[PDB]
């Protein structure tokens, strides 16, 4: 006798378990047990993953309901699971979206200047360098302070909430509330601070005093700042870190992109496709009885959409483990999700990674791991897969 298959399968972000392809072939929707003890349906084919993500009857917001089967414990107030819906209901979606595009004047130059400064400092200090803690995460933090309009010197403290805020825990996390409440107070202070006139928080600060938004709550304005900083920084820092591993492990691709940087966008799109940064399937709660493949999912059941299931499905991406810069369907991966909840930061995340990689390959064309790959320490029970340190030489 064996227990019900447990998720997640592996916290390693440098390889997909052979188990994923066996599951997809034999049982592309199947029952699993999460870290809380709840049962859920794990969906691992491209066709069924897109079906779930394009049917709002599989609800994000309802995952927060009391009594629901849970993937993990909430680390935010339950109403914040519906953050984007709340922004939209408040009439703030176009303004938020506009503030977080990479198109703002000087943003790409800021990204390039910051990346080059971080890299020059690593070159001065000498090898080995830690490309997560001393490149990708500081580049993500600096980018999001600029996008939000808040001082660069406030980045580090907001960043240190994230090793707890994005935990994937069986139980509530006391520290998560301590840091959440503090970060909310910080963002409330920002809205009242007359120096803050640019970026997302500068715009929210103005809209808050506009009569057309007079009944939007102050809680929501502060919440948008905390959630967009946290989601953006953890997602871009973690994605760039694991993309750098995939690139370092492919010297032929590293050399090709170094020699022809015009291919970097197509490279980053493949690095997004094969990325293992999301540690768990995306959760949804059924609000009706719905057929998914051979399973009739019942109302109230938890469904987990395994992004690497979709993104390594050979029926959609032939030779899925290979980075191929000339695929016919290159952006059709699910790295940014799909449907109602498609990532609003997708363009910014692409540009963060493209500029970071462009800068690294110019400054460190001989970049290579400085330890055997198995020596990377993969963070556990977290919503992202990341190595604690990424030691490189060049
Ligand atoms: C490479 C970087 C990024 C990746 C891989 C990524 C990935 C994702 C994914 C897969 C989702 C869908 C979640 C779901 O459907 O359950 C999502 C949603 C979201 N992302 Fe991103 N993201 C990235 C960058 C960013 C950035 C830069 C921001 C903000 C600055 C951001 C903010 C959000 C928000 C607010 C949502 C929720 C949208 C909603 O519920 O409608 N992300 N992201
Ligand atoms: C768990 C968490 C902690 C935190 O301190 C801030 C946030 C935004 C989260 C949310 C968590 N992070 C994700 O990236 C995805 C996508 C998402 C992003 C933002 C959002 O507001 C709603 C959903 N899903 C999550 O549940």
């Amino acid at each position: 006798a064996t227990v019900l298959l447990e998720v997640p399968f592996s916290a390693r972000g440098d390889r997909i378990p052979d188990a994923v392809a066996e599951l997809r072939t034999r049982e592309p929707i199947r029952k699993v047990r999460t870290i809380t003890g709840a049962e859920a349906w794990l969906v691992s084919s491209y066709a069924l993953c897109t079906q779930v993500l394009e049917d709002r009857r599989f609800s994000m917001k309802e995952t927060a309901a009391a009594g629901a089967p849970r993937l993990n414990a909430l680390t935010v107030p339950p109403e914040v699971v519906n953050n984007m819906g709340n922004i939209a209901d408040a009439g703030l979606r176009k303004a938020v979206m506009k503030a977080i595009t990479p198109k703002a004047p000087g943003l790409e130059q800021f990204l390039r200047d910051t990346a080059n400064s971080l890299l020059d400092n690593l070159i001065t200090e000498g090898a080995p360098a830690d490309l997560r803690n001393d490149f990708a995460d500081p580049l993500a933090t600096a980018l999001h302070c600029k996008v939000l309009g808040i001082p660069q010197e406030d980045g580090p403290k907001l960043f240190r909430s994230l090793s707890i805020a994005f935990m994937s825990s069986a139980d509530p996390i006391p520290a998560a509330k301590i840091n959440w409440d503090r970060d909310i107070e910080y963002m409330a202070g920002i809205l009242e601070n007359p120096n803050i006139t640019t970026g997302l928080m500068g715009e929210l600060s103005r809209l808050r005093k506009d009569p057309a938004y007079s009944h939007v709550s102050d809680e929501l304005f502060a919440t948008i700042g905390v959630t967009f900083f946290g989601a953006g920084v953890i997602s871009t820092g973690s994605f760039l870190t694991t993309a750098l591993i995939s690139l370092i492990q492919r010297p032929q691709l590293r050399n090709l992109l170094h020699e022809k940087p015009e291919l970097i966008p197509a490279g980053v799109e493949e690095l997004l496709r094969i990325n293992l940064s999301f540690a768990d399937g995306l959760p949804r709660l059924a609000t009706a009885d719905i057929q998914v493949g051979d399973v009739l999912v019942r109302k109230g059941e938890l469904v987990l959409v395994l992004l690497e299931g979709a993104n390594f499905d050979p029926e959609h991406f032939p030779n899925p483990g290979s980075i191929e810069l000339d695929r016919p369907n290159p952006t059709s991966h699910l790295a940014f999700g799909r449907g109602q909840h498609f990532c609003p930061g997708s363009a910014l995340g692409r540009r963060h990674a493209q500029i970071g990689i462009e800068a690294l390959l110019k400054k460190m064309p001989g970049v290579d791991l400085a330890v055997p790959i198995d020596q990377l320490v993969w963070r556990t029970r977290f919503q992202r897969r990341i190595p604690e340190r990424l030691p490189v030489l060049w």
